[PDB]
């Protein structure tokens, strides 16, 4: 209880905002919250297209991310503006006091680029919004009349953050100054602030509210005689009339020309002493040489990678992913009819769903929250179920604590079913992003299990001041024990949930196996698509059945299994772990019996035939590998052996720039889409180089292989990822086989972070 208590206090504040360049908020629903908009102003209509909030990646943004960070302490990160002509640095600090989650610190730094010019007008603003029945907020007015000569202080107060304060310091650089008659009303050019209320439910929509008092303050100018026979400069016109107060939305609004610096300074009332921009300096430059250290700790890089360029190259991939952690809240959209047609039973059963999700039966509910990281800010800014497994493996290694409060976050979605939606689209802010035909979520619809994959790390861990937090529930064994008797219930419901929803047909049709019970199918495929699985277009049986097999699905269940003996172990769970064994052996029989292509020398998907018998479909790829990539298979088998001939095979899918997706033999080799169909997906790669290294590591005919295939394979990822970082700033979502170009979506950090991990090895 206590552990917990400390981990919540010292987790609750972030920048917790990452579909946004900069904001923060706390690990409340409805609470405070910040954000930071700037662009340039050249005319009267270019700001409007210039100014920045939410990230996005084109032309215009050379790139941005995190250089450092620690959502314990706090980070910097740079931002390469090339449309505003600017270079920014956003610097975060946490001061931990009191009892309502401590004090914080931001520093937001511009510095023109080589290309701008000299005097460019640049507005930055500083939204601030409170949500909450009985919470107050208020801007105390400037002495001056027209605005703030000097710092801007907001007072407030909520049940959740007791009493603080906000303040919006004076900063430095030049405050161009207007002639104009219109100063004589509007001042000749100062910081100003608007307090403004709206309903609580639209505060996120931080663009519009300003945008409305934009255009209220130009229509104010039109109405008052200000025209184009002599018109105020451009700056001014979109300079808000200053008129601080009472509410739950406050605009802070600067002019610069030329370079600038403003601090914002959070002070929580029950910590006492205040925070200063002295505090500001000496706290960022503190959590540097903390990151510094543990970096070295926790991700020491092994030859070849030990230079001082894939450090830089690892820190910058790490403190992206890490730095991607979001706080979410709100509504989520659900099919909960449960219509029989998802049950999928009949052939063409693609059709009948399509009919059930045309009934529109879904609806708001919630709220729910998730603290998560992300795949990517730009464009997928929030939780995804099977990629948050592979983010939380270097983020646990960091910080276990951290990794352990993720996966708690997220296993309280789960409901009474069982069931975890694949995809969290928690409230209106994050529906914003998201076309409204994919929002809606399906009880039937599941993924992979990889969070799993975390757990067996941290449970390897626990069989072998934010210094100690971060790694107390292995330091102190029954903390981790207490934490997995709780989880564990969640994790049976889980796995129970697999096999009721996500069963294989064996009995119905012309099968023989070991055992009659372990066979599994993803619901949820179309003709070109099986999304379900995460592997969205690779090829599957031809048409859809509801007679498939899937031998990935059927290795995930392997996954669950093992981990479920693991942590039933440490329990006692004596009558769970018979039970679990027994489905084991009934796996590892069955993956040979209903999945072996003895003719291929590798694992297949499976299907019923025109004829109502049992076909292999073979497409050599990510898939026919599963059993070897989850960890199901003997170090001596001989099917291991095969299965490593066509990892290292030139021909099928061994690149120069790692495994492909689908064999260059495969008949769908780079067609359609081509999204999992050719490409190298950092993940998977991640998993065999693991595996191989597993393999290379102990005693047995295939060592040497192993080892050779490990050295050359965790090389080529490497390799790869960093040189189109080292050209182009970005993670990319995979890796081009032909020309080892980054391709599909840049800013994947995202599970193309791994290449950290994979660096440090050591498995
Ligand atoms: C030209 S495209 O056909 O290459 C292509 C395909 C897709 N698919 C839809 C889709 C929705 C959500 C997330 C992902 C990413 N990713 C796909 C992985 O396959 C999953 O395993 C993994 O969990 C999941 C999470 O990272 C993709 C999307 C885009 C796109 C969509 C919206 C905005 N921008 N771009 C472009």
């Amino acid at each position: 209880s206590e552990i917990g208590r400390l981990n919540n206090q010292s987790l609750l504040w972030g920048p917790y905002r990452p579909n946004i360049y900069f904001g923060t908020r706390p690990r409340i629903g409805k609470s405070l919250m910040t954000g930071l908009m700037w662009g340039k102003i050249e005319s009267y209509t270019d700001f409007q297209h210039t100014v920045r909030y939410t990230c996005e990646q084109n032309e215009g943004m050379k790139g941005y991310g995190w250089d450092e960070y620690d959502p314990r302490r706090g980070g910097i990160q740079s931002i390469h503006d090339i449309q505003n002509g600017l270079d920014i640095t956003t610097s975060f600090v946490k001061i931990p006091g009191g009892a309502h989650g401590g004090s914080w610190a931001a520093r937001i730094k511009g510095t023109l680029n080589d290309d701008a010019p000299k005097d460019q007008k640049t507005i930055v603003v500083f939204y601030v919004s409170q949500e909450g029945e009985n919470s107050e907020l208020e801007a105390v007015p400037s002495e001056n009349e027209f605005g703030y000569e000097g710092d801007v202080i907001l007072k407030g107060r909520s049940e959740a953050l007791g009493n603080y304060k906000l303040v919006v310091t004076k900063g430095k650089g030049v405050i161009p100054q207007s002639d104009h008659d219109l100063s004589r009303l509007r001042g000749p050019g100062q910081t100003v602030v608007q307090s403004l209320t709206y309903p609580d439910e639209v505060l996120w929509q931080a663009k519009p509210i300003l945008f409305q008092q934009l255009k209220a303050g130009i229509d104010w100018l039109v109405e008052n005689k200000y025209d184009v026979a002599d018109p105020p400069p451009p700056w001014q016109v979109y300079l808000l009339a200053n008129k601080p107060g009472s509410g739950n939305v406050h605009i802070v609004q600067k002019v610069f020309e030329g370079d600038f610096e403003f601090d914002i300074l959070f002070s929580s009332e029950s910590a006492g002493k205040e925070v200063t921009s002295k505090d500001l300096e000496r706290e960022v430059k503190q959590a540097t040489e903390v990151f510094g250290e543990r970096f070295a700790r926790v991700f020491d890089l092994k030859a070849p990678f030990q230079g001082d360029n894939y450090k830089k190259f690892g820190k910058s991939m790490f403190s992206n992913l890490i730095g991607g952690i979001g706080y979410f809240y709100g509504h989520s959209l659900v099919d909960r009819s449960y219509a029989p047609e998802y049950d999928e039973e009949n052939e063409g059963f693609w059709e009948d769903a399509a009919e059930a999700r045309a009934r529109h039966q879904e609806a708001l509910e919630g709220p729910y929250e998730l603290f998560t990281s992300i795949p990517s800010r730009p464009f997928f800014p929030r939780g995804f179920l099977w990629d948050e497994g592979f983010h939380l493996l270097p983020i646990a290694d960091w910080d276990i604590d951290l990794a352990l409060e993720i996966i708690k976050s997220w296993y309280n979605l789960m409901d009474e079913d069982g069931w975890i939606a694949r995809e969290q689209i928690l409230g209106a802010e994050a529906r914003s992003k998201v076309p409204k035909e994919f929002q809606t979520q399906y009880p039937h619809y599941a993924n992979p299990p990889t969070l799993f994959l975390v757990l067996d790390n941290f449970v390897e861990r626990l069989r072998k001041l934010d210094e100690t937090l971060s790694t107390a529930s292995v330091d102190n064994p029954e903390v981790g024990l207490e934490y997995l008797r709780r989880l564990y219930p969640l994790l049976r419901r889980q796995f129970d949930w697999f096999r009721k929803t996500q069963a294989g047909d064996i009995k119905s049709y012309d099968r023989e196996a070991y055992s009659t019970k372990e066979a599994y199918r993803w619901r949820g495929r179309t003709v070109s698509h099986c999304l379900t699985s995460g592997l969205d277009d690779y090829p599957r049986p031809q048409p859809p059945h509801p007679g498939e097999l899937h031998v990935d699905l059927m290795s995930w269940v392997g996954v669950m299994v093992k981990s479920l003996i693991s942590i039933g172990s440490l329990l006692g769970a004596t009558e769970d772990v018979e039970f679990y064994t027994k489905v084991l052996d009934a796996i590892e029989h069955n993956l040979d019996d209903l999945h072996w292509s003895e003719k291929e020398g590798c694992y297949c998907d499976a299907t019923i035939d025109e004829f109502e018998e049992h076909k292999l479909v073979c497409h050599k790829g990510y898939i026919s590998l599963f059993p070897f990539l989850t960890g199901l298979l003997k170090p001596d088998s001989p099917k291991l052996g095969k299965l490593l001939a066509l990892i290292g095979d030139e021909s099928e899918l061994w690149s120069p720039y790692g495994l492909r997706s689908l064999s260059k033999k495969d008949e769908f080799y780079g067609t359609a889409e081509n999204y999992w169909r050719s490409p190298v997906w950092i993940n998977i790669n991640y998993l065999a180089i693991v595996q191989l290294y597993n393999i290379a590591t102990q005693d047995g005919p295939y060592k040497e292989t192993a080892r050779d295939l490990y050295t050359r394979l965790r090389k080529n990822i490497v390799e790869t990822v960093y040189r189109n970082w080292e050209e182009t700033g970005f993670a990319w979502e995979q890796y081009n086989p032909e020309t080892g170009k980054g391709q599909r979506t840049q800013h994947f950090t995202g599970w193309t972070s791994l290449v950290v991990k994979i660096m440090s090895g050591h498995h």
